[PDB]
DNA sequence: TTTTTTTTTTT
């Protein structure tokens, strides 16, 4: 019963964080220049400041929040009059709640209460309206009056039309009246759980979350985030009785997070040391022996290249890698740790797969009739990586549905009345094996890898590996059985702040090439394609596309180093890392 | 008639275990501890205590249990009331009935009795929540009140809104209210009669069943399940009468058990003699003659390695067997074997079956015409054993679906706008014949056997079964005439009492490599990789999986005993059957 | 009819 307005001004003017600035009075400092009416407070920092004011709002969140946030918008009012007529009503979102529940241990008790679920968004609808306070005009031809219908109370979440009017008192008919109805934005999404809780031989299980007003379009599918807010029944149909008195649960969303000072300078420091670059590739697969060739190119694909937009064109900025072996070379294992540091990556395989899936899918809405789009691995993919398993499993004509997504990076559908051209952005990372299970040394690689030559040549790199067993199985089996022993790998940059770097890197990095670096690749290109001209049976063809990705590969060693340009180094780099390439597929320089 | 409270309050504090240790009065307090709120009692117990007691709960349930939860409820409070506010409302839960009914023989004069059904789980639906006790508010412009309709009654199964209201008499409108609503969780589920109960020439009959509150998420698809409760017709759609009154029956569960410290004195007892493995050994399958080298590998593959989990991979811990043989080999006998005796296995056939079925499946909703996920063998299967028998007669298209689940243990699918990962850790035992029916000697072991590289390294082992007639005929034949005689061998585990063994082993057992084996695995190794590639010719390669299916033979053997190490024993043995395993596939050592 | 994944018969 206590007052806490007075409670939460004092906290929000008066508080000092870590870094020693008062945090809080900078958020709200923000609040009326950009005017986004939300303010976010954590729950660790306000149980500090106040352990009695943390609780009332975990418990008694229904009749605190109201309260709380008409006490900041005075405080606003306050700070900068010109708030007023802009934003009628800020909301006040509370994160970090300790209230965390499995999505499928949800039970009866907690329907009412402030909870958090940590899941994976699969689905977004389209941004709608919803009423909250109607208008109705009685249509009996004395009334001819205006109001309200729901009086002192919000409109629930069924619709309900009023029997009486209350300026006559008389039944009849209403009348709707939009121009005097007040809305709100909806968005309805769903949460699945993350595999890791799924329990054995079991399904993963959905849930319905509500998001409205600011928090519409704050996430995109295949995110993970945690939401934190109330659980309710969700009503549909509850005119037809129909028996069954049960019902589905649903939730209202109050804050969205989806997966900070502290970690720049720690990249920061990470990039001054001389060696980042092998640091990086030793951290690749860990558990791996070996195959340094192989992780130094699983790390240029995690950077990528410099996309180029110009007025007529754009020039593809991801890298392609292309791994072939014979079985049990660990190809598998290094793509399931590539699926798991990358920020953003969809894990595929070539037989679970097909066209449709992997780009888009037109699906035939059964009650509208109408047939609409549906997002395919490569446009979930947008902006990450994509990794296609078993590649040479696929059926070859179901594998050139992607000819286009690999270098144009866009997906055209003609089909069913419906013509589009969605952006598919995403590097492609796959493996396979050759045509007879393992390579044949007696044999021209025409006929071991068994692929056209249009796919092969959109692959930046193509590894052959071999499993030549020689004197290095004692060094191999040592290694193998420490891992299965628990010993680990030590002075390894670890999973969860290289996942970081990559983040940081990809998106303020942005090398240039220099005048020294054109020399070293244009020679190498030139020697290139008079080499290739030797044999003509191979089917790897040194084409134009090979000179583009060595300027990729280029910048994406200089964004290893966080470097602003291209320098004669990166270039060496380049070119080394190509010849080994090169004389993989059988092409000696 | 009388009061049974007194009764059944002393009835738990005076019972006496098998040993005098009151079995009962430690349940109590592990229930406080841990906040279960449902406790469980043999009705053997009871009818040995007091019979008045046992027939009262067997006749007149619907009358008795909530006087008990009641006096149970009290006996909480008094032991610890810090019970009160945190569960209100105490289930006692009784087992063992003596009433047991065939899901195919229920009449309509077992209706409204407390009844026992065994039968197999089939369909599981996300758990809901169901509405016992309501609140309405009368929508007319003088009422404004709110009240619980269902006077001293629950909900019944029909959702019925009250016509008149009671705080005012008059007809209206009236509004559901979420927050003063009382739930409870709710959860259907279909049951299915076991196969050894269908009569001749029909298929399975179905039974719907209702789970409630603790008992939700109680048993996963697949399991075998006994399920006590009373029986009630369905009523689903009650809208529109459209003449035909006839009803569907359904069951309200009231205790269900799935598939105990006696079973573990025994199975203690069976470790401590030396010869337990070969006494194991001699009970996979004890009426098929020889093959002793094939009943040792399939005892390995029941048990298992290992799997380790680490931060950045994880390593299949499963063992894989293969057999080729000749026609009439026992090769089925022996597998159908299998799937009695391990605790959870699925019998498949390689032409009975498809690469949606083995994995998962995506199906169009015909209520909402939207994609989902079906689980397939393999996932159903997760933590259990796998059976494809016939595996050669798969279209070779469709049998690399499952290279992917029987490396990584996972299965991915990219269709129809699904993109999602389901793991599937089983083990796979497979059996096939020969390219020609028969193994022809003349020709080589690569034509004979017809399957890819690929396939053949995801297996531990593989042996090849040849039917040579010779000097053993008669020992063979009279074997078998023995066995239809009716003839039984014996000194041999009983196939109930090997399944718990195994189940305990499973649970309970994790084994670690010493030092000293680690040197006997990696020194065979390495002389198996030489002497591979002096033959560069057989249709087996020496692939680091080899190496780890060393490893995870030699954690079965330690399993097997129930030892905590794998000592140097363990590896001679591991040792010694791979290479009975290499002699069959014609790779000399 | 139409696109899609699936089991099935039959164009
Ligand atoms: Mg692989
Ligand atoms: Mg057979
Ligand atoms: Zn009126
Ligand atoms: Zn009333």
């Amino acid at each position: 019963q206590i007052d806490y307005r007075d409670v939460f001004i004092e906290f929000l003017t008066t508080f000092k964080g870590n870094n020693n600035q008062n945090k809080y009075i900078e958020r709200i400092n923000e609040l009326v220049a950009y005017r986004k009416k939300s303010l976010i407070i954590e729950f660790s920092d306000v149980l500090s400041f106040n352990e009695n004011l943390a609780y009332e709002i975990i418990n008694n969140t229904k009749i605190i929040l109201p309260i709380l946030e008409g006490a900041l918008y005075d405080h606003i009012l306050q700070l900068d009059p010109t708030y007023q007529r802009d934003i009628e009503k800020v909301h006040v979102r509370i994160v970090g709640i300790p209230r965390v529940i499995e999505l499928r241990k949800i039970r009866s008790t907690d329907i009412g209460k402030l909870i958090t679920i940590d899941g994976i968004l699969v689905k977004v609808t389209p941004v709608k309206e919803r009423i909250y306070k109607a208008t109705y005009k009685h249509i009996h031809p004395d009334c001819m009056q205006e109001f309200e219908w729901p009086e002192d109370e919000e409109m629930p979440e069924v619709l309900e039309m009023p029997t009486i009017c209350p300026k006559c008192g008389k039944p009849g008919q209403f009348r709707l009246i939009p121009e005097k109805t007040k809305l709100i934005d909806w968005q309805k999404a769903v949460i699945q759980e993350r595999p890791e809780e799924v329990p054995s031989g079991q399904l993963p299980r959905q849930l319905e979350i509500i998001l409205e007003d600011d928090l519409v379009d704050s996430a995109r599918p295949g995110d993970r985030v945690k939401v934190t807010g109330i659980l309710d029944i969700k009503q549909d149909s509850p005119v037809k009785r129909g028996s069954r008195a049960v019902f589905d649960i649903y939730m209202k969303v109050s804050s969205i997070e989806v997966s900070s000072e502290e970690d720049e300078k720690k990249i920061k420091d990470l990039a001054k040391d001389p060696w980042i670059r092998d640091r990086i590739i030793s951290s690749i697969a860990p558990s791996i022996y070996g195959h340094w060739e192989l992780k130094e190119a699983l790390a240029l694909a995690l950077f990528g290249g410099v996309p180029k937009v110009l007025e007529d064109t754009r020039i593809r900025g991801d890298i392609h890698i292309l791994i072939i072996g014979d079985p049990g070379t660990a190809k598998s294992q290094m793509l399931q740790f590539i699926s798991r540091v990358a920020p953003r990556a969809v894990y595929t395989t070539g037989k679970g797969s097909t066209a449709a899936g992997l780009t888009a899918a037109v699906v035939r809405e059964k009650g509208t009739g109408e047939y609409y789009l549906e997002a395919g691995a490569l446009v979930l993919a947008d902006g990450g990586i994509a990794v296609i398993d078993e590649i040479d499993k696929m059926r070859d004509e179901d594998r050139v549905a992607i000819h286009e997504a690999m270098e144009q990076q866009t997906v055209s559908i003609a089909k069913a009345g419906i013509v589009a051209k969605l952006n598919a952005r995403a590097a492609v990372i796959a493996a396979g094996n050759p045509k007879f299970g393992r390579y044949i040394s007696e044999r021209p690689v025409s006929d071991n890898i068994n692929l056209p030559p249009t796919i092969l040549s959109r692959f930046d790199l193509i590894f052959i590996l071999k499993d030549q067993p020689g004197e290095q199985d004692r060094e191999l089996a040592n290694y193998i059985l420490d891992v299965h022993s628990g010993k680990s790998t030590k002075n390894i940059i670890d999973i969860d702040t290289l996942r970081k770097y990559i983040a940081y890197a990809r998106k303020y990095v942005t090398p240039k090439i220099t005048s020294e670096a054109k020399n070293l690749i244009t020679d190498f290109f030139v020697e290139m394609r008079k080499k290739s001209s030797e044999t003509p049976d191979s089917p790897i063809l040194i084409t134009p596309r090979q000179l583009e990705a060595l300027i990729r590969i280029s910048e994406a060693y200089a964004k290893m180093a966080l470097k602003a340009e291209v320098t004669r180094e990166d270039a060496e780099r380049a070119i080394n890392i190509m010849r080994l390439f090169l004389e993989s597929v059988g092409v000696d320089m």
